């Protein structure tokens, strides 16, 4: 009823083909890493090695669009990524976009002074206008309302994001945005890196708040070097 | 730089090696669970299928004694499990042993009336003999203080066993418990099971404390199932 895992083959080329989008669809993946004990931070950056930072960088070069929430923001493309983003049809650098109930983003933002395009700001019905107002020339912000003016619905966001040929997402954090995804069931796809380190009682997890689901998910496939990383690609249902 | 890892061996017989203690010295393995969202609740149960369980009955047959936080208890071998054990020259039931700094264990406890034989009871120099004077019948009392009689000291505790013949030892929680072994560095071993759910954000990790670490281990194994489920086994350092 068991068998073993072992290493088969080298990935020769071969890495984005594991890690692809769907043909056509919106589809959300998340990227996080965790320790075996399943501990988020220590930043994430130093349970993170070479083998992470490879993975990481590819799957921002796969992406339309990174969704970001607005704690975590508190993206370069190389000569190489944007060729290969180029020839897939893709802009030369993905785009960013920032997830915010509150609307109560700065325009002295680090998030706003560092890039080569205005991210997108996804906020609520509510805060849209006053926020769009404060933003001009930084940002596009669009209003991620479903039923309720004041409050973000995610598929809605999702299905905002689609709406401007950005449909292949990837989101990186933080553990409240990632907690309402999985909370609402809209998250596709998890990428996980699992660390080969205990870290104790002390840290979060890579998801966090009031939520609670068990949604059953299918290991599509899992990576190794020699470090003792495992890198999960894990796809809804 | 990355290499995939796939089914290459049916476990012909073969389970027990992969799980093997060393053949001589003190051994502290922990086994737990957890969800791809590093939860480590729903108890753990629901997220445990026959695979887990097969895994869980194993580790625990080849164990001298099986260590639980007081937390956590508020041992059944069947007949070929026993006649495993006294061939490799085992007692036929593993060990219990209750960790408490405290002390307050009641008579009237579950963890008392259902067994084979007297748990041991692992506590500190300053409450041993009223706890000896109160479980008498029940329970073997052992001090396991170092340099402090008010607190345990664990690996004083690893070593209380050992000293009793009850070298490979189990831990499967509770998360307290855990998390003071890892934050004391004196966790030789964790088997865990990685299941294919994400639960959101209000489960607690495996661990839980004040605790923070960063301690590398290396990753022996890993096995799978038909159901995604990820069997893994990792060792300091
Ligand atoms: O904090 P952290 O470490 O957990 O990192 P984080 O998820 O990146 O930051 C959380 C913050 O981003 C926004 N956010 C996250 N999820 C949201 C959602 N479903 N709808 C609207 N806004 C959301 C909120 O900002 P706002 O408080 O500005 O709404 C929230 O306070
Ligand atoms: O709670 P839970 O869900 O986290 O499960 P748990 O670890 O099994 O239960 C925790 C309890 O077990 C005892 N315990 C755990 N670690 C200990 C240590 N290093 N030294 C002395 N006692 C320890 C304590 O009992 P006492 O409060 O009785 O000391 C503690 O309150
Ligand atoms: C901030 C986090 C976010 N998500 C991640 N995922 C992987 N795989 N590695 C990281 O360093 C990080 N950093
Ligand atoms: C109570 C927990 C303890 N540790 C475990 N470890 C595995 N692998 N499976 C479980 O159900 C459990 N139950």
């Amino acid at each position: 009823p068991l068998r073993l895992l072992s290493s088969v083959h080298y990935l020769t080329g071969e890495l984005p083909q594991l890690y692809d989008y769907p043909d056509d669809g919106t589809w959300l993946r998340a990227n996080f890493i965790s320790s075996l004990d399943g501990g988020a931070t220590v930043t994430s950056g130093a349970m993170a090695g070479p083998g992470d930072r490879f993975v990481f960088n590819l799957l921002r070069e796969l992406a339309d669009v990174i969704v970001v929430g607005v704690g975590t923001v508190r993206v370069r493309m190389g000569v190489v990524q944007r060729q290969h983003r180029q020839a897939r049809g893709q802009s030369e650098v993905p785009q960013l976009a920032i997830v915010t109930r509150s609307g109560r983003l700065d325009r002295d933002m680090a998030v706003f002074t560092r890039t080569e395009m205005a991210p997108l700001v996804l906020t609520t019905t509510a805060v849209a206008d006053d926020t769009r107002q404060r933003l001009a020339g930084l940002a596009e912000v669009i209003a991620c309302s479903g039923d309720d003016p004041g409050t973000v619905d995610e598929a809605v966001l999702v299905s905002q994001l689609a709406a401007r040929g950005l449909r292949r997402i990837l989101t990186e954090g933080g553990p409240t945005l990632l907690g309402t995804f999985v909370e609402r069931d809209v998250l596709d796809e998890l990428c996980l890196t699992i660390a080969p380190y205990v870290v104790g009682g002390l840290a979060r997890r890579i998801v966090t708040g009031p939520g609670q689901v068990l949604t059953r998910m299918r290991c599509a496939h899992v990576l190794t070097d020699d470090s003792g990383y495992l890198y999960t690609r894990y796809v809804k249902t």
